[PDB]
């Protein structure tokens, strides 16, 4: 059960960006979705689809001293409405 | 479910601490139970009990450049019943 990314990590962060690094999990992935927002903000959440054999990824053009969420999830279906992990997610902050 | 550890973050770090924080969950807690250790390592794995009303807590005392994993759950109750732990991993600064 459960094939999402694994070990998801905040590597380092900076006061507007963070380097993030997971595992990719046990099934082929045909791609991992990443989205982020600030941590209980009511605004738009980004999303970034990269490339299944991708295992980090630097957000950037954040706010600095801000809660933010990054969600990830393995892709492993195909079509406009692909099968997809559940997710899996972690909190920072940025430098001030 | 609704006794778990809400959004844990890692706030900052250093070479050798790192400030975690999380929300309490909205059930009534009698105590936080944190434990840490190298992420994927055959180095001890340290555990602490904090007051359920604590919401952060700083991890010293650790290794440059080094990844840690950090997981929290929480226990209520009398003499108890633990909630499904939740984690988060981070790397010191080198």
């Amino acid at each position: 059960v459960s094939d999402v990314p694994r070990d998801i990590e905040v590597v380092a962060v900076t006061p507007t960006s963070a380097l993030i690094s997971w595992d990719a999990p046990a099934v082929t992935i045909r791609y991992i979705r990443l989205t982020y927002g600030e941590t209980g903000g009511n605004s738009p959440v980004q999303e970034i689809t990269l490339p299944g054999s991708k295992s980090t990824y630097t957000i950037s053009g954040l706010k600095p001293g801000t809660d933010y969420t990054v969600t990830l999830y393995s892709v492993t279906g195909r079509g406009d409405s692909p099968a997809s992990s559940k997710p899996a997610s972690i909190n920072f902050r940025t430098e001030i």
